[PDB]
């Protein structure tokens, strides 16, 4: 419930990417941030398959940790259109860690 913002998206990437990335999604080509906000839920629900294993939910209070792998799975998801090896990977990278939160080899923060 959500780990991230759209802020936090563009504090990471930039607005000037996000934009390029959500304009080409939309009918009138302008940006849509309602696109990344959907990313970015859909992230945390992804999250918390994993923390449900060992943590109630909702949560208080996100690591910033969190924060950022949120904001991964988020970014892998905007890019779902032209995906890259290195934006995938990432995204190989924290699912490897969520699967470890769930595990109890690692922890959220």
């Amino acid at each position: 419930m959500n780990y991230a913002t759209v802020n936090d998206l563009c504090a990471r990437y930039t607005r000037t990417r996000l934009d390029i990335l959500t304009r080409p999604k939309t009918a009138d080509g302008q940006p849509d941030d309602a696109v990344a906000e959907q990313a970015l839920a859909d992230a945390s629900a992804f999250i918390d398959g994993y923390l449900a294993a060992r943590f109630v939910l909702p949560l208080t209070v996100v690591p910033s940790l969190l924060k950022r792998q949120c904001c991964v799975v988020a970014w892998f998801y905007l890019n779902e259109s032209q995906p890259t090896e290195q934006i995938t990977a990432t995204y190989r990278d924290t699912v490897r860690w969520l699967e470890q939160v769930r595990d109890g080899k690692t922890d959220p923060g």
